[PDB]
């Protein structure tokens, strides 16, 4: 395929402030979505359907993360907690308890019995998922922790910071094996391994996404035109069609590019607020998009390739 002709279906509005992040279930069937106000919404990923509400959370909600299976989730809160939820059920099945300063950024691992969680207090905490117990605290940066993401064996852990830095860690040790540094060191606002596990994507809020070969500390593509100066956006690796690089931006589109030649290949309007998450769908060519205060909605974007 040359460009995608993404094409909005649906529009999933139900939160009440601001959306934090948007993520497809492993299974396709459904969509998570958290909130500023302190909930976590189930949509059905095909006809954006609402299905339920998960409440629990004492504060806003910053992300949420599914499960290998598709059966659990876990919140990242205000409240300083991560909770894991049984999604059929709506139970908290645990409530992590550690960080001392919210909680922005989880992820499960390929096995689904670690969770890993970055935090504004500046550590990067790995979590057994069947105790709910801290199994190692890293001192991971010195500024809070913009994402935290699982190579595609769970053996290693890519985070990244405001401090400028992305760090590699490898899992079972708890050692950084490596510290990634790029010109002037801009704050580093999402990473995470692309699907092979060879490559990692990372953004700075100097308006630049770049896709990194970590192991050489070489930077292979750079994708700009988008607006990211202030926030932490989500950005996604798009592989059911053509490949591409989709994210999010705070001119309140969606960009999405070619990722072997960095053209931008479409632009979706429809957002009224920074699109502050992006997530791309498993096995068919659907966006998921999330905005802002003062929008609010989630998005469903449909593409031929
Ligand atoms: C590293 C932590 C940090 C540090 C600084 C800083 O230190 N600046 C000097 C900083 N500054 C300005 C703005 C920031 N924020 C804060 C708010 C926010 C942001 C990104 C994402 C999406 N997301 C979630 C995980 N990964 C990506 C969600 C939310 C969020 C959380 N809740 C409860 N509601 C929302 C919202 F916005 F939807 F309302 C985001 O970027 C920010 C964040």
């Amino acid at each position: 395929p040359v460009k995608p002709n993404y094409a909005l279906k649906f529009t999933l509005a139900g939160h009440t402030k601001a959306v934090s992040s948007v993520k497809f279930s492993p299974n396709g069937e459904w969509l998570a979505s958290s909130s500023a106000d302190k909930l976590i919404k189930i949509w059905g990923a095909y006809d954006g359907k609402f299905e339920k509400t998960i409440s629990g959370h004492k504060l806003g909600i910053s992300d949420v993360a599914w499960s290998s299976d598709s059966n659990l989730l876990v919140s990242a809160s205000d409240d300083k907690t991560l909770k894991i939820w049984d999604v059929s059920s709506g139970k908290c099945l645990k409530t992590l308890k550690g960080h001392s300063n919210y909680v922005f950024c989880c992820n499960f691992n390929p096995q689904s019995n670690l969770i890993v969680s970055g935090s504004f207090d500046e550590s990067v905490r790995i979590w057994d998922v069947k105790t709910g117990k801290c199994l190692k605290t890293l001192p991971a940066h010195s500024d809070p922790v913009s994402a935290v993401h699982f190579n595609r064996d769970g053996s290693l852990i890519v985070s990244s910071s405001y401090d400028g830095l992305c760090r590699i860690w490898d899992t079972a040790s708890g050692q950084c094996l490596k510290t990634l540094i790029d010109d002037d060191n801009p704050p580093v606002s999402f990473v995470k391994f692309s699907p092979n596990g060879k490559y990692i994507l990372a953004a700075t809020l100097d308006n630049t996404l770049k896709l990194w070969d970590y192991s050489k500390g070489k930077c292979l593509k750079t994708y700009t035109g988008h607006k990211n100066e202030k926030y932490c956006i989500f950005a996604n690796f798009s592989v059911t069609g053509g490949k591409w690089i989709v994210s999010g931006s705070e001119d309140n589109l969606v960009y999405i590019w070619n990722l072997q030649t960095k053209e931008i290949v479409q632009k979706l309007q429809g957002h009224t607020d920074v699109v502050i998450s992006t997530a791309c769908h498993p096995t068919e060519n659907i966006i998921a998009s999330a905005a802002l205060e003062n929008d609010k909605t989630i998005k469903l974007w449909k593409s031929d390739c």
